[PDB]
């Protein structure tokens, strides 16, 4: 379904998780297709702060996990593809698609997203996906800003 | 640029680290030349450009003309990076570009996150993710 974009790194190791952090990002990125606010929070730090970048920032445990209950009333995360993860200085870096889909519209959109993750101990303290909102709105039909 | 409630306090965190980073950095301060005659220098032959909501340019001379066609109606006036990380050969950097825009002079703070892959220290793609509609309403500029 998801082509390997054609700049994708073609050293194998840039899609792969390096290290503990990238594996927890990896892991999560599976996760997110759960669409289950509860189970995602459980890999974040209280302190924490999540941002769609085109949508309001969520700081703080309880509002990611709001949040991101709010997103996944009207969309799926039908599947994500971690082309490129790298990480430095305790940030996680993700170029993926997200396979996004409205459930108003049940229209999916292949979303080009660079996601950010900060990590602390383990646990999210900071993520950020980054993406443009209004090809996304327009494909599914779906309003969200 | 006001650092963003969630940029790590870590000073190592916005430092380039690596040769490749560094490269990188100074390629977002070059940004502020507006001139694509002078940021294609930074890129491979084979290289790659894309601001993510718009089409991307593929080869050299492409992105060339896609970066002087930015900068006809678009000022990089600012690029703060609030992070730089890599592996893999890929360069991310996470960033408020001061964008100003030409025909109406309006500037905008864009919250970047940017891609950047670098063979041999020339940049072989450069991709950067944000929301265009914010800037273009930001700044009365439809550039889609």
């Amino acid at each position: 379904k998801i082509e390997q974009p054609r700049w994708a790194s073609k050293d194998s190791a840039a899609g792969a998780a390096s290290t503990p952090d990238e594996k927890i990002v990896l892991e999560f990125m599976d996760a997110l297709t759960s669409n289950d606010a509860a189970k995602l929070i459980e890999y974040f730090a209280e302190d924490t702060m999540f941002q769609a970048m085109p949508l309001p920032p969520a700081y703080g445990r309880d509002a990611v996990e709001q949040t991101l209950a709010g997103l996944f009333t009207v969309m799926s995360i039908d599947a994500v593809e971690t082309f490129h993860i790298g990480s430095s200085n305790g940030l996680v870096y993700t170029e993926r698609v997200d396979v996004l889909r409205a459930l108003p519209t049940g229209k999916s959109y292949n979303l080009s997203v660079l996601g950010v993750f900060q990590l602390t101990e383990g646990k999210i303290t900071g993520w950020r996906d980054y993406f443009d909102l209004r090809e996304f709105e327009e494909a599914v039909d779906l309003p969200l800003r």
